[PDB]
C-alpha cells in the first residue's frame, strides 16, 4: 500500500496532491522547497521518505500554500502561476522523483535562510533568529535539530543546532501559526571554535543554509505523562525549551515539570530570569540551578551531576505516575547521568538522552 501523487490546474493555480495513505499526517510531515521553475517535497511516511522532485513547466510565484486532509493523509500544495495560461504537463521529473526510501538512507537537503536578528543572552550565548524563504515550508518537530551550513575559504562547514522557541513567556512567545517562517536558536560562541566564530561574524541580512530536521525524539513519549524531569547542562538546555513549552500547554495530565540546570557560573545561566518568572507564575514547574564553579557568593547548589544530586531530585513519590526524564549536555554529563538513572531504577522507555 504505497504512497502516490497527482496534480491539476486552474486558470492561475497548480495543485500537487500527495496521497500518503497514512493516518497521523500533519504539517510536520512534509517539507516543501521550490524555485521559479522547480519543486521538491519530502514527506515522512513511517520510517520511509517519499520524494516528489519536479521541474515545473512554467514559472510560479514565491508564495504557496500547504494543506493536509488528516482523515486520508492527503497533502495538497497550491502553487501560483506567474502567467495565467494552460500547462501541457506538470514538468520533467528530477533526481529521485517519486522515490520511497528509508530515512536511514537519506541525505541532508538544505535551503538558504536569512539572519533577521541576534540578541545576547549571556556573555557568550546569542539568540539567533532566521527566516525561511517564502518559497519553503518547513516545521522542526519538538526534540529535533537541523544542521546549519556556512561557507569558508575552500569549503563549507556544518554543525547541528536545536531550534528553540522565541521565548518561554507567553507575552513574548509566537502564537500557534499555520506556518512559522521564523526559526530560533540559542548558540554558544566558542572563541577557539571553527563554526561559531564564523556564525558570530555573519551580518544581519546575510544567509545561512539550513538542513531538514533530524532526530528520533517521538513526541508520543508525552501521551498521558504526569511527571516530567529535565536534566540540562550548558547548551543542553536548548532541546528542553520546546519540551518545556509543550509540557505546560499540551499535556493536561501533567502534574509537575522539574528542571535541574547545570552551569559553571551565574553568568552562564541561559534565560535565568525567564525561567524564574515562569516558575513563579506556574506552580507546576520547579527550577533548580547547580553551579560547578561559581564566581560570586552562591547560596545555591554546587557541583556536577552526582548520585547524591539525582537521589533527592528524582526522589520517588508516594503515588505511582507516568514519568519521563530527558537529559542533554556534554557527553560525560549525559553518559554519567544515564548510568545513574539506570541505577535509580528508571527504564529505557522512561529516559530520553539527546546526543
Ligand atoms: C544534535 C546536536 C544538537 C546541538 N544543538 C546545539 C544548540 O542548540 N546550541 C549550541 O550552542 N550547540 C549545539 N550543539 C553543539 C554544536 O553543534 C557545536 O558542536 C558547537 O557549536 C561548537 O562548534 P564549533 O565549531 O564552534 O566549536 P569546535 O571547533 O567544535 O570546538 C570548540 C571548542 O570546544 C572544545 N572541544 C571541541 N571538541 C571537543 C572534544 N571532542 N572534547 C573536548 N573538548 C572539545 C575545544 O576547546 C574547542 O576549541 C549541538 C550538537 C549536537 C550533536
Ligand atoms: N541534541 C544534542 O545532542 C545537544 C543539544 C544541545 C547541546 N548539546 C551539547 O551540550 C554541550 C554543552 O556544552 P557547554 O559548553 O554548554 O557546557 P559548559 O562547558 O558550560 O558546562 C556546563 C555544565 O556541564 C557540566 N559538565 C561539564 N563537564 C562535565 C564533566 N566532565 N562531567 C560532568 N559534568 C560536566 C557542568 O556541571 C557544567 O557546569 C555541548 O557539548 C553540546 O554539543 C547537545
Amino acid at each position: 500500500s504505497y504512497p502516490s501523487y497527482d496534480w491539476f490546474q486552474t486558470d492561475s493555480l497548480v495543485t500537487i496532491a500527495i496521497y500518503t495513505k497514512q493516518k497521523d499526517i500533519n504539517l510536520d510531515s512534509i517539507i516543501v522547497d521550490h524555485q521559479n521553475d522547480s519543486f521538491r517535497a519530502e514527506t515522512i511516511i513511517k520510517d520511509c521518505l517519499y520524494l516528489i522532485h519536479i521541474g515545473l513547466s512554467h514559472e510560479v510565484q514565491e508564495d504557496f500554500s500547504v494543506r493536509v486532509v488528516e482523515s486520508v493523509g492527503k497533502i495538497e500544495i497550491v502553487l501560483q502561476k506567474k502567467e495565467n495560461t494552460s500547462w501541457d504537463f506538470l514538468g520533467h521529473p528530477l533526481k529521485n522523483h517519486n522515490s520511497l526510501i528509508p530515512r536511514k538512507d537519506t541525505g541532508l537537503y538544505y535551503r538558504k535562510c536569512q539572519l533577521i536578528s541576534k540578541e545576547d543572552v549571556t556573555h557568550d550565548t546569542r539568540l539567533f533568529c532566521l527566516m525561511l524563504p517564502p518559497s519553503t515550508h518547513l516545521q522542526v518537530p519538538i526534540g529535533q535539530h537541523v544542521y546549519l551550513k556556512l561557507p569558508i575559504t575552500g569549503t563549507e562547514i556544518v554543525k547541528p543546532y536545536t531550534p528553540v522557541s522565541g521565548s518561554l513567556l507567553s507575552e513574548f512567545k509566537e502564537p500557534v501559526l499555520p506556518n512559522n517562517k521564523y526559526i530560533y536558536f540559542l548558540i554558544k560562541i566558542y572563541p577557539t571554535g571553527l563554526f561559531t566564530p564564523e556564525l558570530d561574524r555573519l551580518q544581519i541580512g546575510d544567509f545561512v543554509s539550513v538542513s531538514s530536521p533530524e532526530g528520533n525524539f517521538k513526541i508520543s513519549k508525552f501521551q498521558e505523562l504526569e511527571d516530567l524531569f529535565l536534566l540540562a547542562a550548558g547548551t543542553g538546555f536548548t532541546p528542553m525549551v520546546k519540551i518545556l513549552n509543550y509540557a505546560l500547554t499540551d499535556i493536561p495530565s501533567l502534574r509537575k515539570v522539574k528542571l535541574m540546570f547545570f552551569n559553571k557560573t551565574e553568568d552562564d545561566i541561559i534565560w535565568r530570569s525567564q525561567l524564574e518568572k515562569l516558575a513563579f507564575k506556574d506552580k507546576r514547574l520547579d527550577v533548580e540551578f547547580v553551579l560547578s564553579a561559581p564566581i560570586s557568593e552562591w547560596n545555591g547548589k554546587q557541583g556536577h551531576i552526582s548520585p547524591a544530586l539525582l537521589s533527592e531530585f528524582l526522589k520517588r513519590n508516594l503515588d505511582k505516575s507516568k514519568v519521563l526524564v530527558c537529559i542533554c549536555g556534554p557527553v560525560p554529563f549525559t553518559e554519567q547521568g544515564v548510568r545513574l538513572l539506570h541505577d535509580l531504577n528508571f527504564s529505557k522507555n522512561e529516559i530520553h538522552s539527546f546526543t
